[PDB]
């Protein structure tokens, strides 16, 4: 329909029907005015000034200009000043520190330009260095990480929309490049028009955050047919608008190197040219900023969405080789698998039978099936109706597909892809890049790897915006910035602990427990009282007690070897803290104590567990949070069998936990020069990543009010300088943590019939976690009392130990 784009090319506000459009998305909607190509997508004479064009008479048909008036008009070719005025390319200038923003009059804040590169694997920064001089200059002179961790799945739209919102895909709704929503009864795909509907896109992306707070934002999407040179010239033209019209935040997107990486693999020889071409585009941007005198004013972020792995058609697993009944299912295929019933509302579809048929069926099987609530909690990939209940985690370098005909297409089955991405976000080949350059970033600074969920807060800081609620930890990336506008502070403690003394006689308890503890001095009786009053607490609680950030009733319980915060509501510790030195010795549970459980005279019978419930529950056993194997003396070992240290455990899980406690804790103390361990239960029955309230618990020990944890955590801290013992550390800390699923079987571990030394540690590594993940799941706040700055502690809480090689 009708109108003209004269005077309207790349207008910022999109016009409503029936009026035709002239903005940078009108092509995607087939809604541009008929003269949009003619007026807005000029190409005559290409994108570069030449010597013979210098000072030309302006010819408006040209793609860009070399006329004397072009700087005033804002539409010079980006190399105009170099060719026509003797200037140097930005890449050829020495790095010079940008201590303060150097901006033209009228600029109220440094603009932010986000330059996103699809499929830019982290190791391209080294491996492609010789063909990317502009990017290497941004990297070396600005602030860079060795790599940036994407979100799972490591696909384009989930990651770019995470970058824009600070949200996990399960929260922002873009949970794959393909998705089916069972309420909409509709599917979203990379290609097509359904993804234009705003019903798919949740959260608050940066451009909306900025607009609501009075900061103008350019579009972050681009029509694919608009060439990169024209995207750069358009951004530079917008930067020349009047102050009251000019955006403060801009986004450039490149479909390369991903497009070629799929065809040629991550390091195919064909990949050098796409890297060269992206570098040239960065140079056009920087040259263009330098002409506008903005190159020491704007903050530039150069960021990718995910990496790229070697993947070929022949490395495909077929569900038809496992399932007799493969026509009953629908599979979202590829570098991940998502399975649902082919016929919705079909009652003759059993996910349990499908999982079983996919579990450990072939020795080198290259995927593992999970119910989504059992996936590693670090993936945060379950709380959305668009995530199917059955998930297949696929090994790097592989695909999964339903049937052979899906992969080998007629005529005879040629392949024609060599790279893909989508795998587990800890996989090295999926890691991507981050560089920040400009006045607000630091100068020539390396920062440790971090997660892309953290960047929304930083981008808000760079623009003076208050971030919408999101999954970043605001302050954890303050060390990226020269000038911080956000001062993080610790959350206030909500519940204060009770400190019970001895209040109950043994005969008040009727727990059905027994212990052979009658066995057998004024000197060591005082010592025992001192321990129960907290005399060793500075050894075992090294970073202060955790703060409880919700309303509850709990008790602090001191012992010689461990301290705990015991919930009178959940009838078990929320946390148990203990230090094991490098010199600590492992001992057995003595024979006469195998089934010992002891009432705790500090805690009322009515707020205790009972052994009868465990006897009656034929599926459920128990373990201990402070391990009896690591008692400091035979006398202290009796403390470990208190009813207040006991937690419900399936026998299958006790194999995992006992090996962790008996073998692995001491191994870590040996390797790290002592460790401090905080362990506890987690209840997440609705798999939202957040601590359950008591009325959300779906399973109890039979006949009791003892709730069954869905997971058990541990946080294992030591001195970053391992020449210092964990309990006498002067400097920064080192942490690894896990959130183990509390499962009644070890079907996840295909080698679980072997000795635990052959599979338990592999399981724990898969379920590695950030301290922050545990905080969300428990409502606790750790590291309250250290000598370290709070921003440093926030970085520490977001650390993930991934167990990949370098
Ligand atoms: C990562 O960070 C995120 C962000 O902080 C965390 O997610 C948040 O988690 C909280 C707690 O679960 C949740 O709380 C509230 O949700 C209900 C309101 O939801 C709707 O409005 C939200 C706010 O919108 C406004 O502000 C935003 C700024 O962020 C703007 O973008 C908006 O335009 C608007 O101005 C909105 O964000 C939310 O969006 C969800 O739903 C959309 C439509 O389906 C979808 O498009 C989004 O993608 C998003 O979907 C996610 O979240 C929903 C849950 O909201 C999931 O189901 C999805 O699967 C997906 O994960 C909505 O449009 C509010 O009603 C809730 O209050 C009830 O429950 C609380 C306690 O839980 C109780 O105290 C109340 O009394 C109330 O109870 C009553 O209702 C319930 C039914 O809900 C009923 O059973 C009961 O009997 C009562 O009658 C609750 O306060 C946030 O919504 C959520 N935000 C987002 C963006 O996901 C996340 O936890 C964190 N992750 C981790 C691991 O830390
Ligand atoms: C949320 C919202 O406001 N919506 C829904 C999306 N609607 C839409 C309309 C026209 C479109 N034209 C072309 N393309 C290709 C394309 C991909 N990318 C990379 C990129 C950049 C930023 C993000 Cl956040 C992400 Cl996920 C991915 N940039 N452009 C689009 O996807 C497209 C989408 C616009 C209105
Ligand atoms: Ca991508
Ligand atoms: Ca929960
Ligand atoms: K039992
Ligand atoms: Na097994
Ligand atoms: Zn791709």
């Amino acid at each position: 329909t009708s109108g003209s784009c004269k005077g309207r090319c790349f207008e910022l506000q999109e016009v409503g029907p029936p009026d035709c459009r002239c903005d940078n998305l009108c092509k995607s909607y087939s809604s541009c005015c008929h003269d949009f190509d003619e007026l807005c997508l000029k190409t005559a004479r290409g994108w570069e000034c030449t010597k013979d064009r210098c000072g030309e008479v302006r010819n408006e048909e040209n793609a860009c200009h070399c006329s004397e008036d072009c700087l005033s008009r804002g539409d010079c070719c980006t190399n105009y000043q170099v060719v026509c005025k003797g200037e140097s390319h930005w890449v050829d200038d020495d790095c010079e520190e940008i201590k303060v923003p150097e901006c033209p009059a009228g600029f109220v804040r440094p603009p932010l330009i986000i330059f996103s590169v699809d499929g830019f694997r982290a190791s391209y920064m080294k491996k492609g260095s010789k063909v990317m001089p502009n990017i290497e200059k941004l990297r070396s002179c600005g602030t860079h990480a060795p790599y940036m961790r994407p979100v799972y799945p490591t696909k384009t739209f989930p990651n770019l929309y995470t970058l824009a919102t600070g949200l996990y895909p399960e929260s922002h709704g873009i949970v794959g490049n393909s998705m089916y929503d069972p309420v909409f009864d509709a599917s979203f795909h990379l290609r097509g028009r359904e993804k234009f509907n705003h019903r798919w896109w949740g959260g608050q992306p940066l451009w909306i955050t900025a607009t609501k707070q009075g900061v103008r934002a350019g579009t972050f999407f681009w029509s694919v047919s608009i060439p990169h040179e024209r995207r750069i010239l358009t951004i530079l033209q917008w930067l020349s608008l009047p102050d009251n019209e000019r955006p403060s935040v801009y986004a450039f997107y490149s479909e390369q190197p991903d497009f070629s990486g799929h065809k040629y693999g991550p390091f195919g020889p064909e990949m050098t040219n796409p890297l060269r071409e992206i570098d040239k585009t960065v140079g056009q941007l920087m040259d263009g900023l330098k002409q506008l005198r903005l190159h020491r004013c704007v903050n530039v972020i150069f960021v990718g969405d995910h990496g790229m792995e070697d993947v070929t058609c022949d490395r495909t697993e077929f569900l038809s080789n496992y399932l007799t009944n493969v026509d009953d299912i629908t599979l979202v295929p590829g570098t991940l698998g998502r399975i649902r019933a082919k016929s919705i509302n079909n009652s003759k579809y059993d996910p349990k039978t499908i999982i079983a048929a996919l579990t450990c069926k072939k020795p080198d099987q290259h995927f593992k099936p999970y119910m989504k609530q059992h996936l590693p909690k670090r993936l945060h990939y379950a709380n959305n109706r668009r995530i199917e209940d059955i998930h297949l985690l696929v090994d790097r370098r592989w695909h999964v597909a339903r049937k052979p005909l899906d992969v080998y297409k007629k005529p005879s089955g040629k392949c024609f892809f060599q790279g893909d991405h989508g795998f587990d976000n800890k996989v090295n080949s999926m890691q991507t890049v981050f560089v920040g350059y400009g006045p607000t970033f630091k100068y020539r600074t390396k920062v440790p790897p971090f997660e892309n969920i953290e960047l929304y807060n930083v981008m808000c800081d760079l623009l003076g915006l208050k971030p919408a609620p999101n999954n970043g930890t605001h302050g954890s990336l303050n060390h990226l910035l020269r000038t911080n506008t956000f001062r993080p502070t610790m959350p206030d403690e909500v519940s204060r602990p009770n400190y019970p003394g001895i209040m109950y006689l043994q005969s008040e308890f009727d727990l059905g427990c027994t212990c052979d503890d009658k066995v057998e001095n004024k000197l060591e009786e005082l010592n025992k009282r001192l321990h129960t009053k907290g005399s060793t607490k500075e050894r075992h609680l090294l970073y202060g007690r955790p703060a409880v950030l919700y309303r509850t009733s709990y008790d602090i319980l001191y012992h010689t070897d461990f301290e705990s915060g015991y919930s009178e509501i959940f009838l078990m510790p929320l946390w148990t803290s203990y230090t094991i030195s490098k010199q600590a010795e492992v001992s057995s549970i003595p024979e006469h104590l195998t089934n010992c459980v002891r009432p705790d005279v500090r805690v009322s019978p009515g707020f205790s567990q009972n052994c009868l419930a465990y006897k009656n529950d034929k599926q459920m056993s128990y373990g201990f949070l402070f391990p009896p194997y690591l008692s400091s003396s035979p006398e202290a070992k009796y403390d470990a069998f208190l009813v207040t240290n006991m937690v419900p455990m399936y026998p299958a899980f006790k194999r995992v936990w006992a090996y962790f406690q008996r073998v692995l804790v001491k191994k870590y103390a040996s390797e790290r020069n002592g460790v401090n361990v905080i362990s506890g239960p987690i209840f997440d029955y609705n798999y939202d990543g957040l601590r359950d309230t008591e009325d959300e618990i779906k399973q109890y020990v039979e006949g009791s009010s003892i709730p069954v944890p869905t997971h058990y955590y541990s946080i294992i801290t030591s001195c970053l300088d391992f020449t210092q013992p964990a309990d006498k550390c002067d400097g920064p800390l080192s942490v690894s943590s896990f959130i183990l699923p509390h499962r009644p079987d070890n079907d996840e571990s295909c080698n679980s019939s072997e000795d635990e030394s052959k599979w338990v540690e592999e399981l724990m590594k898969m379920h590695t976690a950030r301290v922050r993940d545990i905080e969300h799941l428990t409502g606790l706040d750790f590291y309250r009392k250290t000598s370290r700055s709070y921003s440093e502690i926030l970085t520490l809480k977001t650390y993930l130990h991934t167990y990949e090689s370098e």
